């Protein structure tokens, strides 16, 4: 069964947390944390191709609008899903009031990133990591053979079909390992909890306990408020929704790596029939665009340093907040401590620098359960590509 | 139409020239270089499957002769045509003379195994030299693939020549593919264009004045007489119609010399020798090798430096032995690569030739002149280097 | 013929020794190691895709025996063809008594992996990475993955999954066909590349192999030449395939690996003597690349023959007891020791480590690197048993299954 899952989730989260209390942080991380790893390394070797393959096959569909539509449509849905987001994870911290004990000890051109989606060497992007430029080009290429295909000349047509076969059988390939690879995951998980809980679990006390509910509330309300909601309002069953994405946000949570979860998240959109004509391109872009759970969390922490310094965290202009939330969430990458790093972007946005060593003082009191918070956090940004994907999907 | 890039050109040229006249070098700089620098994005895209791609599926035709016979022809071809190239830039910095007034202020200075180079054309993993640039050594691999495949057709074993077929289609899908592409991508050309003199007009050109102007003179006037003195006539000659041949390369040239990138443009020069129905089997051997080799334009910018810097100082430049510039301009021409720079760079190796480096600190002072408004003399040179791939490909196309 | 080979080797073997005695080791290297080295690049050129390729194709046999079955087999092979050609080589240094003269000079002067942080580096995290990056091992795991996936995508109830599939699998299979073509136009050049390659080495380190160093060549080479007769033409023998027919189909891949030195490098030679002698893709494709890194047997030798090499120009006991310590260890360290010319000598370290005597007393670091000033001659030789131990073991297994 795929409960084996939660009994080495559970198994794990208590095997975990116990050993960490008894100071085997080091038992762990050296005898456990590798077969978590050695899971992570199988995922990411799909990436790559599952990811490549399956968009030069989604552009099987139309050209102009699905693509052009389903783009604006998903795009348009991120944006929302994710400002919403930071709001609330700013009441869950209006809520919870994380700060009255004072910090105790001390001691990118944005252009040039656009034109950086444009690879200028596409085995190059293919063969470092680098998703955004891979779709962009995968893309281009599986429309140019569309129009091959329906040339005049059949020698023409005759190439370009046989190509966009092996590319066929290709993406289907990495679609029958992803079966293989989630056979590990029952150990996968145990090892990758066993890790976070013996580790960073046996320091969730106090006012980090009280953050880390103000996040965790806030990740529960952004599902129920509003994937529950969405999926509801846009006549797709939330419960089937979960019973079918129970893998991808199993993995999601337990990797912290979006990207890493990818393949499986998109063997989640093909099992549950979209059409790679979508799911191949909202899954991958989403997968670094539509982070929600972070939102929440870079929104959560802000408030959280700026109660424990005390600022009036602007009775107004928190907007601000909500504003850089989003950008900065957009910006976070998929890997598996970002939200972290780039939280520091929302708060030069309102005016308290790692540089103020009080600051640097809490964010590093934060950065000490970061990983606790970035399971859940990751969770939720791989939900909302799988929500947005498929209320997009039911669109068109 | 394909004169919303002359429509881009010549509107991009001005409004540019203006605004870096009024001190605006960095409002184009920060607002309109993207779109310029996207459209290069693009371009440098498609360069490595068109290139690789194109020569499988040009290892179609005969593999000993065309080939073998192409190759030295072009090769032939590209020698003579660079060493003309240079002597006919000595001739321009003999005609207009560049070098009077006294390179003024000294202070703002500047600081391989040959036989490891010739080496570095075989690959020693064919997926990294994809990954990493590297035409060359991809020519040679993707020649060495596209031959094995023919060979693997005419096997008596039909599951080879099955599985053989199957992977030369795919191949084939792919070139055909970015051919397509190829003809989107000129769709950004006119703006593209636009911004991109638009910058190298506000920026270098007003700054081309006096002996700098001068020199760009006996540079641009020695480009021109390279394409009617060499081009036109080697056109006419072997019987092929010049004004077809212009009329054909005029996205290519206007491409090379926006861009300045020999290599950037190489797909849309690709994709001109296509639409002028030259053979794959030629023209996507011939192409990307010339397209670091064939720097005529190079060639002459470099010896109509040599004489410049080598004037400002005042040496005799040896009334005598200025054929080691013709040599050592070929031998560096051969050298420079395709990038919007290297001409600059690489003028260096020809300046000790004829004994005067970059450490003697008013040489570097001259050099550093020059390099003030090499982007200009960059756009001419750079499509006059594509050019000469374009004719000698066309000649050796039709030899064959 | 391919005995203009043998031209090239004894010619060059002469012309290289010969130059080399009269100072010209750099007449050679500036003018001949180029021709000795284009050889070698074209080489490399083939070693990705063949190797990818014919793995994906030889995970056309079946999923769980074949593979499994076959690896184990020879992952077996393997360790027990390594560990005795140590024991070979402490033999050859216990009979010839290589470390008399004190290592004369001190001051040549050398410095000093996580294990789990290396197997977890064969699955790959971007199989495209591994490509472009050599990284043949993590290639292997993806390739088999790959190529099982297509099996049982073929099988498919759906025929457009088993259409694209059977496609698929069809370009790979050109692309490994079409690499073995080119392993025939690259043997060409081999003559001329070969005479050039050992008439660097002659001429150069060649002139050096004089006393104390001559006597440790013997004691290696006739090991060397012990493991064949006493082992691979015996495990040939009682395993029913004629020794001399294999000897005479393994002779391009033996010359090239001694030549070239680099058992990675000699990978697609190798793999076109495994097809040329009718082995299935299904075993060579696998075994091949794998032990071209793991089954190190001629190194093994080297390095047990030198560990005794210092420890007796230093003159410990070499611990009359336990230098079975060298066997394990020269096995793990043949098993890490990579397929590129140099690193069994670089290697031997962790064996000399073990032996308890580091390259930080600098009178050990003067004799290692004495050892080092002659070790592409021991290369050679060495290499070209390791490769041949590779094709021992596969013919072997390929013959069980
Ligand atoms: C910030 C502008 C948002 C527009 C959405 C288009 C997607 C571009 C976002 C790029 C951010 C990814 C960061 C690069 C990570 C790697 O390196
Ligand atoms: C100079 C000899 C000419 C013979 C023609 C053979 C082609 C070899 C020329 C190589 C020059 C290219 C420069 C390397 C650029 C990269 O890096
Ligand atoms: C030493 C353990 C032996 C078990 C056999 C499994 C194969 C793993 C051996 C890895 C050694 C290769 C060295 C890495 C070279 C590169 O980098
Ligand atoms: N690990 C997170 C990123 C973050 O920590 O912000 C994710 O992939 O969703
Ligand atoms: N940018 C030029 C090189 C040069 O300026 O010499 C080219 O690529 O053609
Ligand atoms: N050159 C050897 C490695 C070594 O010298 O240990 C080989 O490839 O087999
Ligand atoms: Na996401
Ligand atoms: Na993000
Ligand atoms: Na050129
Ligand atoms: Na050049
Ligand atoms: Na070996
Ligand atoms: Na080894």
């Amino acid at each position: 069964v795929l409960q084996k899952i939660l009994i080495g989730l559970i198994l794990g989260a208590i095997v975990g947390l116990i050993l960490g209390h008894y100071g085997y942080a080091h038992a762990v991380h050296t005898y456990v944390k590798p077969f978590g790893d050695l899971f992570v390394r199988l995922l990411k070797m799909l990436v790559m191709p599952i990811v490549f393959a399956s968009l030069v096959v989604g552009a099987a569909s139309i050209s102009p609008a699905r693509l052009g539509r389903v783009g604006v449509k998903i795009v348009v849905y991120y944006l929302l899903t994710s400002a919403f987001a930071v709001t609330l994870g700013i009441i869950m911290a209006r809520l919870f009031n994380p700060g009255a004990g004072i910090h105790l000890a001390v001691g990118p051109p944005l252009v040039h990133i656009l034109l950086d989606i444009v690879p200028t060497n596409p085995f190059g992007a293919l063969a470092n990591g680098q998703v955004l430029p891979t779709i962009f080009f995968a893309i281009i290429l599986g429309i140019a053979i569309t129009y091959l295909m329906n040339s005049e000349n059949e020698k023409v047509r005759k190439s370009a079909e046989t190509l966009l076969d092996a590319i066929n059988g290709l993406a289907e390939a990495m679609y029958k390992i992803v079966n293989g690879v989630m056979q590990y995951a029952p150990i996968g998980v145990f090892a990758l909890i066993a890790y976070v809980m013996a580790e960073q679990g046996v320091h969730v006390v106090g006012e980090l306990a009280k953050v880390t509910a103000a996040v965790y509330v806030g990740l529960t309300l952004q599902i129920l408020l509003v994937y529950f909601v969405l999926l509801k309002i846009y006549g797709i069953d939330p419960i089937s929704f979960i019973k079918h994405a129970k893998d991808a946000m199993l993995t999601a949570f337990v990797t912290r790596s979006s990207s890493g979860t990818l393949p499986v998240t998109m063997r989640v959109a093909k099992e549950m029939g979209i059409s790679e004509g979508i799911y191949s391109f909202t899954l991958p872009l989403g997968a670094t665009i539509n982070m929600d759970g972070t939102a929440l969390y870079q929104g959560v922490c802000t408030f959280f340093i700026a109660n424990a310094l005390g600022s009036h965290l602007t009775v107004g202009q928190q907007l601000t907040i909500v504003l850089t939330a989003v950008l900065a969430s957009i910006g976070t990458a998929g890997v598996p401590g970002a939200g972290a790093i780039m939280l520091a972007m929302v708060l030069h946005s309102v005016g308290l620098p790692l540089t103020d060593p009080n600051v640097a003082a809490a964010y590093a009191m934060i950065l000490g359960i970061d990983a606790i918070l970035d399971m859940g956090r990751t969770m939720v940004n791989v939900t909302g590509d799988l929500t947005g994907t498929a209320i997009v999907a039911k669109t068109e």
